[PDB]
């Protein structure tokens, strides 16, 4: 009926801007990635494909009172990025913390300016557990202090995650997003979603959150493989996955293609 649709944004210097995205109407989450570079001696750093990191905050604050939360993704499919010893994890706690999810005062300074974003998601992609759940933990802990936000996961359709598994088992996201591409072992391939129809029953069955999404492709050439038009999406997935109490909704890869697919649009049956 009502479906929620979280997209990543940012990916893209030319791609519609933040707040026509969350004008459009689709969108219950959008996900601006990425921070993908920290640890290792690194001090943090943005790739948000070129757009200025100010610029953004009043299409933030935007698509904040449109309703649509606004998340801020860590690590990605490439990039510097590593968390090994345990003082990193406490670094970029505090960081994300001050900088991103708490209201300025000042001297930080935000590379959002004053707004404060709604949550951040781990887009881990490679490095091992490492000692993300300690960020989790620390960051959870946060949450619980009276600053409010969410934590999100985008673990890779393998269960369980060889990067993320050990965290999601412990609870703390609040809704994960599996990619359901890039791997044909668990994504749909060859006129064939058993071995996605599969995946999907066992992460909805073990994974330790309260919702679920499908994580798919907007376009044949936004994944290597796992493209399933969003006709087979209504017809094959939403009938099994709607009987499921974690059925949060789907994820799309990604704004820049789903602009030029309307992949978002036809799910929803042209929806403004």
């Amino acid at each position: 009926g009502n479906l929620d649709i979280a997209v990543y944004w940012g990916q893209n210097f030319d791609e519609r801007s933040l707040e026509a995205t969350c004008d459009s109407g689709n969108y219950a989450y959008v996900i601006i990635g990425f921070l993908n570079t920290f640890g290792g001696g690194q001090t943090p750093a943005l790739d948000i494909s070129g757009h200025s990191p100010s610029g953004l905050e009043p299409q933030i604050k935007h698509c904040q009172s449109k309703n649509v939360k606004v998340l801020l993704s860590i690590g990605g499919p490439a990039g510097p990025y590593s968390l090994d010893s345990r003082s990193d994890a406490n670094d970029l706690a505090v960081y994300l913390f001050n900088n991103f999810l708490l209201p300025p005062g000042h001297s930080e300074n935000n590379p959002f300016g004053n707004a404060v974003l709604d949550g951040i998601d781990f887009h881990i992609e490679h490095g091992g557990p490492s000692q993300y759940q300690l960020l989790a933990n620390i960051l959870s802990s946060f949450r619980l202090k009276g600053t409010e936000f969410a934590l999100t996961a985008a673990p890779q359709c393998v269960y369980p995650d060889p990067n993320l598994g050990t965290v999601i088992n412990s609870a703390t996201f609040d809704a994960i997003w599996v990619q359901f591409y890039n791997n044909p072992q668990c994504s749909y391939s060859s006129g064939n979603a058993e071995a996605l129809m599969n995946a999907w029953r066992e992460w909805s069955m073990k994974a330790r959150t309260k919702k679920v999404f499908l994580g798919f492709p907007a376009h044949p050439d936004a994944a290597g493989s796992g493209y399933m038009p969003p006709a087979k999406v209504k017809f094959h997935v939403f009938p099994a996955a709607k009987k499921s109490y974690k059925f949060g909704g789907i994820m799309l890869w990604d704004s820049y293609w789903d602009t030029v697919s309307q992949f978002s649009n036809k799910i929803l049956g042209d929806g403004v």
